[PDB]
Protein backbone atom coordinates (compact mmCIF):
# COMPACT_ATOMS: atom_id res chain seq x y z
CA UNK A 1 0.00 0.00 0.00
CA UNK A 2 2.90 2.49 -0.83
CA UNK A 3 1.82 5.75 -2.04
CA UNK A 4 4.56 7.49 -4.63
CA UNK A 5 5.13 11.18 -4.67
CA UNK A 6 8.25 13.27 -6.08
CA UNK A 7 10.66 10.35 -5.73
CA UNK A 8 9.79 8.89 -2.58
CA UNK A 9 6.96 6.27 -1.59
CA UNK A 10 4.89 6.22 1.89
CA UNK A 11 3.41 4.13 4.13
CA UNK A 12 0.34 5.09 5.88
CA UNK A 13 -0.35 2.87 8.62
CA UNK A 14 -3.22 1.39 9.91
CA UNK A 15 -2.16 0.39 13.61
CA UNK A 16 -0.93 2.73 15.81
CA UNK A 17 2.59 2.41 17.88
CA UNK A 18 4.79 4.62 20.20
CA UNK A 19 7.37 6.61 17.96
CA UNK A 20 9.99 3.75 18.38
CA UNK A 21 8.00 0.96 17.97
CA UNK A 22 6.77 2.79 14.32
CA UNK A 23 10.66 3.48 13.61
CA UNK A 24 11.53 0.11 14.20
CA UNK A 25 8.55 -1.07 11.98
CA UNK A 26 9.43 1.43 8.50
CA UNK A 27 13.02 0.44 9.52
CA UNK A 28 11.77 -3.41 9.37
CA UNK A 29 10.63 -2.43 5.53
CA UNK A 30 13.77 -0.15 4.09
CA UNK A 31 12.56 2.70 5.07
CA UNK A 32 12.03 5.39 7.97
CA UNK A 33 9.37 7.55 9.42
CA UNK A 34 9.02 10.49 7.10
CA UNK A 35 10.76 13.92 6.87
CA UNK A 36 9.00 16.85 5.26
CA UNK A 37 11.46 18.71 3.00
CA UNK A 38 9.05 21.09 0.86
CA UNK A 39 5.59 22.92 0.95
CA UNK A 40 4.36 20.08 -1.31
CA UNK A 41 5.46 17.67 0.41
CA UNK A 42 3.45 18.65 3.56
CA UNK A 43 0.00 19.36 1.47
CA UNK A 44 0.69 15.70 0.35
CA UNK A 45 1.00 14.39 3.76
CA UNK A 46 -1.79 16.33 5.79
CA UNK A 47 -4.19 16.12 2.79
CA UNK A 48 -3.37 12.45 2.72
CA UNK A 49 -3.56 12.10 6.39
CA UNK A 50 -7.28 13.28 6.19
CA UNK A 51 -7.15 14.65 9.70
CA UNK A 52 -5.88 11.86 11.66
CA UNK A 53 -2.97 11.98 14.15
CA UNK A 54 0.49 10.34 12.50
CA UNK A 55 3.92 9.99 13.32
CA UNK A 56 6.59 11.47 11.18
CA UNK A 57 10.11 11.45 11.92
CA UNK A 58 10.84 14.32 13.83
CA UNK A 59 12.93 13.82 17.38
CA UNK A 60 14.80 15.44 19.55
CA UNK A 61 18.45 15.19 19.24
CA UNK A 62 22.09 16.92 20.93
CA UNK A 63 22.29 18.51 24.21
CA UNK A 64 20.37 21.24 22.96
CA UNK A 65 17.64 19.90 22.56
CA UNK A 66 17.20 20.36 18.54
CA UNK A 67 14.35 19.00 16.06
CA UNK A 68 15.83 16.33 13.82
CA UNK A 69 14.59 13.76 11.02
CA UNK A 70 15.04 9.78 12.00
CA UNK A 71 15.77 9.53 8.46
CA UNK A 72 19.08 11.99 8.42
CA UNK A 73 17.87 14.57 6.56
CA UNK A 74 19.54 17.92 7.94
CA UNK A 75 17.01 19.28 9.72
CA UNK A 76 16.12 22.70 8.06
CA UNK A 77 15.08 25.04 11.43
CA UNK A 78 14.08 27.99 9.53
CA UNK A 79 11.95 26.81 6.63
CA UNK A 80 9.95 24.39 9.23
CA UNK A 81 8.89 26.68 11.31
CA UNK A 82 6.23 27.38 8.44
CA UNK A 83 5.14 23.70 9.18
CA UNK A 84 4.23 23.36 13.28
CA UNK A 85 0.88 24.34 14.57
CA UNK A 86 0.88 27.64 16.28
CA UNK A 87 2.24 27.68 20.00
CA UNK A 88 3.95 24.56 18.96
CA UNK A 89 6.41 22.40 19.68
CA UNK A 90 5.45 23.79 23.42
CA UNK A 91 7.45 20.42 25.44
CA UNK A 92 4.03 20.23 27.23
CA UNK A 93 4.82 18.25 30.11
CA UNK A 94 8.60 18.59 30.10
CA UNK A 95 7.98 15.48 27.84
CA UNK A 96 7.21 15.95 24.78
CA UNK A 97 10.27 14.56 22.37
CA UNK A 98 8.78 13.25 19.19
CA UNK A 99 6.41 14.71 16.13
CA UNK A 100 3.20 14.03 14.58
CA UNK A 101 1.33 15.20 11.63
CA UNK A 102 -1.72 16.37 13.65
CA UNK A 103 -3.79 19.68 12.06
CA UNK A 104 -5.09 18.95 8.57
CA UNK A 105 -3.74 22.40 7.73
CA UNK A 106 -0.22 23.51 6.27
CA UNK A 107 0.68 24.64 9.82
CA UNK A 108 0.24 20.55 10.88
CA UNK A 109 2.83 19.06 13.13
CA UNK A 110 2.45 18.65 16.96
CA UNK A 111 5.06 17.83 19.27
CA UNK A 112 3.99 15.02 21.52
CA UNK A 113 5.45 11.60 24.21
CA UNK A 114 7.18 9.50 22.50
CA UNK A 115 5.33 6.95 24.50
CA UNK A 116 1.82 7.63 22.79
CA UNK A 117 0.78 5.17 20.41
CA UNK A 118 -0.59 6.96 17.16
CA UNK A 119 -0.53 5.60 13.71
CA UNK A 120 2.25 6.48 11.57
CA UNK A 121 3.63 7.32 7.99
CA UNK A 122 6.97 5.65 6.52
CA UNK A 123 8.87 7.46 3.75
CA UNK A 124 11.29 5.45 1.22
CA UNK A 125 13.12 6.77 -1.80
CA UNK A 126 12.92 4.79 -4.97
CA UNK A 127 15.94 3.28 -5.81
CA UNK A 128 16.36 1.71 -9.21
CA UNK A 129 17.67 -1.70 -9.17
CA UNK A 130 20.69 -1.01 -11.74
CA UNK A 131 24.48 -3.12 -11.90
CA UNK A 132 27.27 -1.75 -10.30
CA UNK A 133 28.47 2.09 -11.08
CA UNK A 134 31.59 1.60 -9.60
CA UNK A 135 32.63 0.26 -13.07
O1 LIG B 1 -3.09 22.38 23.41
C1 LIG B 1 -2.07 21.63 22.62
C2 LIG B 1 -1.68 20.49 23.45
O2 LIG B 1 -2.59 19.40 23.55
C3 LIG B 1 -2.33 18.24 24.29
O3 LIG B 1 -2.00 18.83 25.56
C4 LIG B 1 -1.10 17.61 23.60
O4 LIG B 1 -1.44 17.30 22.23
C5 LIG B 1 -0.02 18.65 23.53
O5 LIG B 1 1.07 18.03 22.84
C6 LIG B 1 -0.44 19.85 22.72
O6 LIG B 1 0.58 20.86 22.54
CA1 LIG C 1 2.87 19.85 21.95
Amino acid sequence: GWKYFKGNFYYFSLIPKTWYSAEQFCVSRNSHLTSVTSESEQEFLYKTAGGLIYWIGLTKAGMEGDWSWVDDTPFNKVQSVRFWIPGEPNNAGNNEHCGNIKAPSLQAWNDAPCDKTFLFICKRPYVPSEPSAWS
